[PDB]
């Protein structure tokens, strides 16, 4: 399914970015211009996570 897994926990400040548990599984939908930032859907809600805190599976 071409997912991606959290290697971190992030917790959203705002309501742009979106609250991640390590271990979480993650569609990623894309990425900001520079690659810092990734908009993902989980069960949880939609919303970017940083980059570096996810991985392929």
């Amino acid at each position: 399914m071409n997912l991606f897994v959290a290697l971190y926990d992030f917790v959203a400040s705002g309501d742009n970015t979106l609250s991640i548990t390590k271990g979480e599984k993650l569609r990623v939908l894309g990425y900001n211009h520079n690659g810092e930032w990734c908009e993902a859907q989980t069960k949880n809600g939609q919303g970017w996570v940083p980059s570096n805190y996810i991985t392929p599976v």
